[PDB]
């Protein structure tokens, strides 16, 4: 019905973009593939790289890892990656600026 309308969505097209990243990075890494998918992901409605991660991450704590993993078509040896993408786009640590 009205439920999950941004959110489930959000999680179909990052499901065939993550298997378009592996078929096309074919020696590349589970980290890659996400990072390419969650682009393609937002892409695809006009939004920005960030939101697509809030919409794939809360679905994961709604319905769970374990149905998130199943929903985007990957493994969770791969799923448990995607909090260390969203934390290395969070590396105000790792750097230097004026505030």
């Amino acid at each position: 019905g009205e439920e999950e309308k941004e959110i489930d969505k959000l999680v179909e097209l990052f499901a065939q973009a993550y298997e378009d990243a592996r078929e096309k990075k074919r020696n590349g890494t589970p980290e890659e593939w996400v990072r390419d998918a969650i682009e393609e992901a937002a892409r695809r409605v006009g939004r920005s790289r960030s939101r697509v991660v809030e919409a794939l991450r809360r679905y994961a704590e709604k319905h769970g890892k374990e149905e998130l993993l199943k929903r985007a078509g990957i493994t969770p040896e791969a799923l448990k990656v995607i909090e260390k993408i969203e934390k290395e786009e969070g590396s105000l640590e790792h750097h230097h600026h004026h505030h």
